C-alpha cells in the first residue's frame, strides 16, 4: 500500500488514555508534551509546526560520546578526541543522506528530530521525570545520544517485526537502552492544560500521521512551510507588515542602505501555505502568514488593497503565482478578487519622511511589478523563535514580579534565560569565567525588533535577592548596545522612560 520512509517528516498522535500531539513549549523551554485538546486527528492543531517530526537513521554517538569527558589535564588528547567527534558527527551525515527515502522496518532503530526546534527527542535513562515519579526524563537534546535511538514496534499484532510500516500505524516507540517506552502522561503541567511525557511502561500507541512525504527538494522548490521575504524588483523594497497608528499595515518599507538586499527584516517574513486538502505537504494556490504576527495576507477595500487578516481561512487569504523553485521571481495573483498585485507611493502618514508604502493590487497585469521569492535561512527562522520565546517567558515573569511575588522555580529559569541570551547575542561566545566577548548584528536587530529589550526595562521595574537578575539584564543591555548606534539610541530612550519613576 504506502509506507513510511527515512525522511518522511509525521506528526505522532498518542491514543492511550490522554491523546494529543507530541509538541514543545518553545525553545527556551527543553520538554516534550501532549497538549491533548490544542487538536485532534479530525480537527488538526493550530501551530501544528510544532507537532513536525521527521524521521531520522541512527545516529552514532561513541567518539562524541568520548569527547564529553571534558578528566583531562592534556590539551592534544582533546584536540584529539574532539577531532573524532567531528569526524563521526559528519559520518552521520554522509550516511544518513544514503538511507534516504529507504522504508523503515518494524524493529529498525530510528531517532525522531523535531523540526521546528531541531533538536533530537531523548529519554534520560538515569532521571526521574518531572511531573511523574517514576518515569524517566524525557527532554530534548540538540546533538542527540544513545538514548534518541528508538525502536519502532508494532503496537497491535496486525503487522510484526521485519514488516514494512505502512502510514497510521498504530507503534511503540521503545529505546534501545534507556530503558522504558514512550509514554503520553496523566499530569497537567503546572504552567500549562498540557501533559508531560515520559518514559515507562504504559499502554499508549502512537498514531503516525504522515505530513510530507521524503520528497521536498530544498532548498530547490518553494513547499508549503517554507519561510521567504518578497522582495520587490522594480521598487526594490521587502514586504513588511507592522503597525502605523495603532493600525497593523502591509507594506513595502522604505530602506536608507546602499544595499537592497541588506535592510533585512524579522517584520518581513512569512511562511508559505502550499494550500491542501487535508492539513499535508506550481499548478496549486499559497496563502502567506506573517512569520512574526502570526496573522495571514489578504486584498479588501484601485479595487482592493493587501492588508493583514487575523485567521488564514477566508478566501481572501488565498493567491496565486505567475513566472515552483527557490529564489523564484514571480508576480502573484489574488484569487478571490482576480487582480494582480501593485504598489503604491502613498504612504503611512504623521510621520516627516515615512518608511511604510502602501501596497494594493491591480485587474491590470503588470511586469515590473514582480516579487522575489528569497529563501530565508532555517537557522534565522529558529533566532526569531528562540527570541519569540524569550519575550513570552519575560511577558509572564516581569507581568508576575510587577504584581506580587514569584516562586523559586521561576528565579531559576529566568535568571537561566538572562543567561542564554548573553550566549545568543555574542553568537556564542560569551557567557562563569570568560576569554573573550565580540557580538551578533542580527541578533541585536533582533533584541530590538522582537521587544526583548522592551521587556528588560518592564522588568528591572517594581513601581508605584537581585544578586543575579540586576545588573544581569545590564549586562545583556550592555551586550546589545555595542557598536550599534540604532540599539544605543534605543536604550537611551528606553533608559528615558526608565527613570521616569522620579
Ligand atoms: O548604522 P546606523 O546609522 O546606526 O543605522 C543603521 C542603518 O544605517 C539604517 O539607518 C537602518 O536601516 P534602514 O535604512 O533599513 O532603516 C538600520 O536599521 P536595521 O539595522 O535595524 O535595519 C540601522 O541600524
Amino acid at each position: 500500500s504506502s509506507f513510511l520512509h527515512i525522511g518522511d517528516i509525521a506528526s505522532l498522535y498518542a491514543e492511550g488514555s490522554t491523546n494529543g500531539f507530541i509538541s514543545t513549549l518553545g525553545l527556551v523551554d527543553d520538554r516534550a508534551v501532549v497538549q491533548p485538546e490544542a487538536g485532534d486527528l479530525n480537527n488538526p492543531p493550530k501551530k501544528f509546526r510544532d507537532a513536525l517530526f521527521k524521521l531520522a537513521p541512527m545516529n552514532r554517538y561513541s567518539a562524541q560520546k568520548q569527547f564529553w569527558k571534558a578528566s583531562t589535564t592534556d590539551a592534544v588528547l582533546l584536540n584529539k578526541l574532539h577531532h573524532a567527534a567531528d569526524l563521526e558527527k559528519k559520518q552521520n551525515e554522509t550516511e544518513n543522506r544514503k538511507l534516504l527515502g529507504t522504508v523503515i522496518q518494524y524493529g529498525n532503530v530510528i531517532q525522531l528530530l523535531h523540526l521546528k526546534s531541531n533538536k533530537y527527542l531523548t529519554v534520560n535513562k538515569r532521571l526521574p521525570a518531572l511531573l511523574e515519579k517514576n518515569a524517566m526524563r524525557v527532554t530534548l537534546d540538540e546533538a542527540g545520544n544513545e538514548g534518541s535511538w528508538f525502536y519502532i514496534q508494532p503496537f497491535y499484532k496486525l503487522r510484526s517485526i521485519g514488516d514494512s510500516v505502512v502510514i497510521g500505524d498504530k507503534v511503540v516507540l521503545n529505546p534501545v537502552n534507556a530503558g522504558q517506552p514512550l509514554h503520553a502522561s496523566s499530569h497537567q503541567l503546572v504552567d500549562n492544560g498540557a501533559n508531560e511525557v515520559n518514559s515507562v511502561n504504559a499502554n499508549t500507541s502512537w498514531k503516525i500521521v504522515l505530513f510530507m512525504k521524503w520528497s521536498d527538494n530544498k532548498d530547490d522548490i518553494l513547499k508549503g512551510g517554507d519561510v521567504v521575504r518578497l522582495f520587490h524588483a522594480e521598487q526594490e523594497k521587502f514586504l513588511t507588515a507592522d503597525e502605523h497608528r495603532k493600525k497593523q499595515h502591509v507594506f513595502l518599507r522604505t530602506t536608507g542602505r546602499q544595499s537592497a538586499t541588506s535592510a533585512t527584516s524579522s517584520k518581513a517574513l512569512w511562511e508559505v501555505e502550499v494550500v491542501q486538502h487535508d492539513p499535508a505537504r506550481w499548478n496549486s494556490l499559497f496563502r502567506f502568514k506573517h512569520l512574526a504576527t502570526g496573522h495571514y495576507l489578504a486584498a479588501e477595500v484601485m479595487v482592493y488593497s493587501l492588508v493583514s487578516v487575523p485567521e488564514g481561512n477566508d478566501i481572501s487569504s488565498i493567491f496565486e503565482l505567475d513566472p515552483v523553485p527557490r529564489n523564484s521571481y514571480v508576480r502573484l495573483r489574488h484569487l478571490a478578487t482576480n487582480t494582480w498585485v501593485h504598489s503604491t507611493n502613498i504612504p503611512i502618514k504623521e510621520e516627516e519622511k515615512p518608511v511604510m508604502l502602501k501596497i494594493g493590487t491591480s485587474p491590470l497585469k503588470e511586469d515590473k511589478e514582480a516579487f522575489a521569492i528569497v529563501p530565508v535561512s532555517p537557522a534565522e527562522v529558529r533566532d526569531l523563535d528562540f527570541a519569540n520565546d524569550a519575550s513570552k517567558v519575560l511577558g509572564s515573569i516581569a507581568g508576575k514580579l510587577e504584581k506580587g511575588t514569584i516562586t523559586q522555580n521561576e528565579r531559576r529559569s529566568v535568571t537561566k534565560l538572562l543567561e542564554d541570551l548573553v550566549y545568543f547575542v555574542t553568537g556564542g561566545t560569551n557567557s562563569l569565567e570568560v576569554v573573550f566577548s565580540k557580538p551578533n548584528r542580527e541578533r541585536q536587530k533582533l533584541m530590538r525588533e522582537q521587544n526583548i529589550l522592551k521587556q528588560i526595562f518592564k522588568l528591572l521595574q517594581a513601581p508605584f535577592p537581585f544578586r543575579h537578575i540586576a545588573r544581569l539584564a545590564y549586562r545583556v543591555l550592555r551586550h546589545s548596545q555595542q557598536d550599534y548606534r540604532k540599539n544605543q539610541e534605543y536604550i537611551a530612550k528606553q533608559f528615558g522612560f526608565m527613570q521616569k519613576q522620579i
